[PDB]
């Protein structure tokens, strides 16, 4: 508990949530659960719903940790962002080893249908595809693009939609942090085309893994993304090297500046548990005390 809940404060501004990545280990130790209960309104499984976590060995599903997180969120009234169905990283070898396009086509459908279907009605939004773009806005090379070209996106989103018609379906990526950056332009172009073709893409997630000074670009980037006929945007994996108060407040102000942005998720609670731990990039220190960046956000939401 940081005293003054940023989720409560941001809801009063008209946003949906301020949330965090988490999972069972975190929830069961130290102050992670208590902070989520007091200060946050949303959770994303940091790893438990990635395909390698769920199905490292083909046909052998591993739902436990994912189920646990969903239960925690439901019992504590936090919304959930499912993360993530189709991603080149943290991918089972057996999927990577597929050589035939139609094989993959049907594997994607089965995986997407099964995972979304399991939590139908419980998960508000899904990162259906993750990190599919190169830095210049072309499609990233992976088993998905290699075998199916852009078609894997249509396949994944349509399967997700039918598995839960009420879920908000997102495409998620990093380096969507500066207006007119190649990746932003490419994403805008492709997502617009896919939407026009009937692909059900409801949201764009901007991961926002930033370095110092990176907050100055967030506003322009979100404003550009907002021009895409998605319904929602979100900052999905926020962290910033050194957690500068200026950059953190600028990102929050950017969200507040764009109607389509529904909320912010930071990528973890305590610096100690960050995937970029050496850069102290989160809102709570190793002792689970709020850092100046947290307090500064409280100040401007006040
Ligand atoms: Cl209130
Ligand atoms: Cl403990
Ligand atoms: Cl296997
Ligand atoms: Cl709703």
């Amino acid at each position: 508990q940081a005293s003054q809940s940023i989720d409560q404060l941001i809801k009063r501004k008209g946003k949906l949530y301020f949330g965090t990545a988490t999972d069972r280990g975190l929830l069961q130790r130290e102050k992670n659960a208590a902070i989520i209960q007091a200060d946050l309104g949303q959770v994303t499984p940091e790893n438990s719903m990635k395909w390698q976590s769920l199905e490292n060995n083909q046909g052998q599903l591993n739902w436990g940790d994912a189920d646990y997180l969903v239960n925690f969120a439901q019992q504590n009234g936090k919304s959930i962002r499912g993360h993530t169905l189709i991603w080149h990283s943290q991918l089972p070898a057996w999927v990577n080893n597929i050589n035939n396009a139609d094989t993959l086509r049907q594997v994607i459908r089965t995986h997407v249908s099964t995972v979304v279907g399991r939590y139908k009605g419980k998960i508000r939004a899904w990162d259906v595809v993750n990190e599919i773009f190169n830095e210049d806005g072309t499609l990233r090379s992976s088993v998905f693009s290699r075998l199916l070209g852009e078609e894997f996106v249509s396949i994944a989103f349509r399967a997700a939609r039918d598995a839960d018609p009420s879920a908000r379906l997102y495409i998620n990526d990093y380096n969507l942090d500066r207006a007119n950056y190649g990746k932003v332009n490419g994403l805008k172009t492709y997502v617009s085309k896919w939407i026009s073709q009937g692909v059900p893409i409801d949201g764009i997630g901007s991961q926002s893994h930033l370095s110092g000074g990176g907050g100055s670009g967030t506003l322009g980037a979100l404003q550009q993304l907002a021009t895409v006929p998605v319904t929602e945007l979100a900052i999905t994996e926020l962290d910033i090297q050194g957690a500068p108060t200026t950059d953190y407040t600028q990102v929050v102000q950017a969200c507040l500046s764009v109607s389509k942005c529904v909320g912010i998720t930071v990528w973890g609670i305590s610096d100690k548990d960050s995937w970029r731990a050496s850069t102290n990039p989160l809102l709570f220190d190793a002792n689970f005390n709020p850092k100046p960046a947290y307090n500064s956000i409280v100040g401007i939401l006040q």
